[PDB]
């Protein structure tokens, strides 16, 4: 067997008028928070990942190389339908980021979700 090539992942968004809804394109699928309103996500403090099929409505902002073997972190987040908090600042910093041990899938996905939320919220500043 062989070493799989990295895939290009893309950060992209759907313009939803009041905000830009961000997602991670891998192949012809887009990983994103399962939310139709960034404000609801922010106020409830919780989110879940979902996957949708790539469409022409997605606007690509950035591209970069993703380790083939990390794609399943995203797939697992969707499949497990797991909720995570986006308002547990203290433990995220002290345990996850500063914990200095390879992030768990749940730790990693939590941080990715925070990034997508941050991007959506930034987009609301008109």
């Amino acid at each position: 067997g062989q070493q799989p090539q990295n895939r290009m992942m893309k950060l992209a968004y759907l313009d939803r008028g009041f905000y830009k809804h961000y997602g991670i394109i891998v192949g012809d699928h887009v990983y994103q928070l399962d939310s139709d309103d960034i404000f609801k996500t922010a106020l409830t403090g919780k989110a879940k990942f979902t996957k949708t099929k790539l469409t022409s409505d997605w606007v690509i902002e950035e591209e970069c190389e993703l380790d083939y073997f990390r794609i399943k972190y995203l797939e697992s987040a969707v499949d497990s339908e797991h909720i995570f908090s986006v308002d547990k600042n203290c433990e995220t910093i002290a345990k996850d980021i500063f914990g200095t041990h390879t992030l768990s899938q749940h730790q990693a996905i939590g941080l990715v979700g925070t990034i997508l939320l941050t991007a959506g919220l930034m987009s609301t500043i008109k």
